[PDB]
């Protein structure tokens, strides 16, 4: 009949910078253990209900998906406002972007050429691209976010970038390269003081570049499109916009805002790409760690794909031992490890508790990924979580890495689409080593950051005869 249990907000002067995981985790374990799989930790003075492990996450986002199918907040996690929500001061701006993504999103599963397509051309690339290197060792991280990034590029472009383009490297560093902003408390607060909120990383100096260069090749590119433009065949995502700006008379400031929303949610696409390149940046590491395991997916793909063709979608369907690799992968990859925040939607009872019409709900997915009720080695890669005696495909309750209910990831079907074929294209035509020994890959993720990722690592891509 009240919240979780949990503990208290008070006291005050109880540090309120908690910064990092290795401590998070610890903390959370900690609560776990003492509290149960569902409790209730303060962020401020803000309740947020934690959910742990497989059962209690499907309870919740699954047997009351409608309760738990309601949008996180964004709070402020400084000591200074402690917990407040932050949001747009206009509800119409949040609406259209709502809408405008829905309809982008839409509009990219049309065309007469499939992404399925796309994501092959884009693998044959790759390929050609890594041959290149002769076997050298290598930091794939700028190969990954290619592969995924040049894809939306295509999509919009009508035709991917060449990975040495200047255009695309300055586009790839315009929103994956890491800068450094420099500021006190006091600089901050003087800037808010000013009205101003400045948010993301990047000086003048930093990204003026990149960003004059970029939008320098949208112009003109948006101009060719026009100069070329056939109403009865839209080429791509340009045209369509073109097209449907046939009767968009607005004035400049309603323009405005129209052009910069399709910008803007063309660059959560982008940002979007992050999670699928950090997924195969970590497969690959696992791939150094298990060489036998490596070779297993190598002969499942001579035993169906072979090799004077290349990976299609529907070969997945027959390799189950590939399908078992790739989602231990995301398991052990497990991106986000606490899950995005969710808020019920009404007076909700769970498990005995009442969480109050609003409250935050945080379905810990990490938790649920390592469960060891579900996963006979829940820290060990292990294919076999995911078949069955005879070798085929099974699946398991604490797989849930795209969550589940209502607000299940709007992005898995792209997402398990490339995983899929760059993985089985690249290891058709390569194998892979490192300096390092399968017995001492790490596979700990950066201590930095609110996901998992993996820290930076050397890999060769060995061309296979
Ligand atoms: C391996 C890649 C990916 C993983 C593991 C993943 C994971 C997730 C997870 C766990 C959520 C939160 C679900 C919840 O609220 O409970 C989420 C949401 C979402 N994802 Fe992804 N994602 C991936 C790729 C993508 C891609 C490629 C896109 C974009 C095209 C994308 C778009 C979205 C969107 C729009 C949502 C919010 C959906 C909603 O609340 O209704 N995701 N994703
Ligand atoms: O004085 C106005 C000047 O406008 C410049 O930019 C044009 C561009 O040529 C014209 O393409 C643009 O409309 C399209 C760009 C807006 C974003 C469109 C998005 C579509 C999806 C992919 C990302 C871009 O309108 C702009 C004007 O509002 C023109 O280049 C100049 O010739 C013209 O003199
Ligand atoms: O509130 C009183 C307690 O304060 C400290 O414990 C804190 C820890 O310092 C603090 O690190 C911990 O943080 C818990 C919240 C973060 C982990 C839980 C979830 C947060 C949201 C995302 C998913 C995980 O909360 C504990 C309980 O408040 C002190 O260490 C305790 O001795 C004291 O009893
Ligand atoms: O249409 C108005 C909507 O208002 C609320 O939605 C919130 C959303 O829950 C809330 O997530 C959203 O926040 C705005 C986007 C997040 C802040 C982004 C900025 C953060 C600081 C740095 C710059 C970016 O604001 C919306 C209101 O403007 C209500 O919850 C909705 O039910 C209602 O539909
Ligand atoms: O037609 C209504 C649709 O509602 C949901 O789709 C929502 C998704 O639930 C919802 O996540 C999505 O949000 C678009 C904005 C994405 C987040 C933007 C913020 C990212 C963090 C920084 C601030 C901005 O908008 C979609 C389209 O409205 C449902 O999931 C869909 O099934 C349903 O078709
Ligand atoms: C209740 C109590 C605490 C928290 C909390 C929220 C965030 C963090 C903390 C964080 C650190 C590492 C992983 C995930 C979150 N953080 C700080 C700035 N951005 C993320 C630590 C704790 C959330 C709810
Ligand atoms: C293909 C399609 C779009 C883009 C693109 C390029 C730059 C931006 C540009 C941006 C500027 C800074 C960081 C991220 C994006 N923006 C965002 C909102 N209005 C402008 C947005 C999108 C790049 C390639
Ligand atoms: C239109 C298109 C895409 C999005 C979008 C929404 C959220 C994210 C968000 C994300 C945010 C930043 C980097 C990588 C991913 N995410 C995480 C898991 N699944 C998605 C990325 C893109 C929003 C509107």
């Amino acid at each position: 009949g009240k919240l979780p249990p949990g503990p208290s907000p008070l006291p005050v002067l109880g540090n309120l910078l908690q910064m990092d995981r290795k401590g998070l985790l610890r903390s959370f374990l900690r609560l776990r253990e003492k509290y149960g799989d569902v409790f209730t930790v303060y962020l401020g003075s803000r309740p947020v209900v934690v959910l742990c492990g497989t059962d209690a996450i499907r309870e919740a986002l699954v047997d009351q998906a409608e309760a738990f199918s309601g949008r996180g907040k964004i709070a402020v996690v400084d000591p200074i406002f402690q917990g407040y929500g932050v949001i747009f001061a206009n509800g119409e701006r949040w609406r259209a972007l709502r809408r405008f993504s829905l309809a982008t999103m839409r509009d990219f599963g049309m065309g007469k050429r499939s992404v399925e397509e796309r994501i092959q051309e884009e693998a044959r690339c790759l390929v050609e691209e890594l041959r290149k290197s002769k076997g050298a060792l290598l930091d794939n991280t700028l190969l990954f976010h290619s592969i995924t990034s040049n894809i939306i590029c295509s999509i919009v472009f009508g035709k991917r970038f060449d990975y040495k383009d200047p255009v695309f490297l300055r586009l790839l560093d315009l929103f994956f390269q890491s800068f450094s902003l420099i500021s006190s408390f006091s600089s901050q607060v003087f800037e808010l003081f000013s009205g101003f909120l400045k948010y993301f990383p990047g000086t003048h100096r930093q990204i003026y570049r990149n960003l004059q260069e970029i939008n320098t090749f949208i112009g003109q590119s948006v101009e060719k499109h026009r100069a070329t433009l056939d109403p009865s065949n839209p080429r791509d995502f340009i045209d369509v916009y073109l097209l449907r700006m046939e009767k968009d008379k607005s004035d400049p400031s309603s323009e405005f805002h129209h052009q910069n929303l399709i910008l803007t949610v063309l660059s959560l696409f982008f940002a979007g790409t992050e999670t699928t390149s950090t997924t195969l940046r970590y497969g690959f590491l696992l791939m150094l760690k298990y060489p036998h395991v490596t070779e297993r997916v190598q002969k499942e793909i001579e035993q169906v794909i072979g090799s004077h063709r290349p990976p299609a979608l529907d070969d997945r369907a027959k390799m189950p031992y590939t399908d078992a690799v790739i989602h231990e992968i995301q398991r052990l990859g497990d991106l986000i490890p606490f899950g995005v925040p969710h808020t019920v939607t009404k007076d909700t009872q769970f498990r005995g508790y009442v969480i109050p019409k609003n409250t935050e709900v945080f379905p810990v997915l990490s938790s649920a990924l390592h469960d060891p009720r579900y996963f006979e080695t829940p820290n060990t890669f292990n294919p076999g979580h995911f078949l069955d005696a005879n070798g085929a495909l099974k699946r398991n309750e604490g797989f849930m890495p795209f969550s589940l209910g209502k607000r299940i990831c709007l992005g898995e079907g792209i997402a398990r689409t490339e995983l899929f074929l760059f993985f089985t294209t690249i290891l058709q035509n390569f194998s892979i080593a490192s300096p390092v020994p399968p017995e001492d890959i790490d596979l700990t993720p950066r201590e930095s950051g609110v996901g998992n990722v993996p820290p930076s690592y050397q890999i060769r891509f060995l061309a296979r005869h």
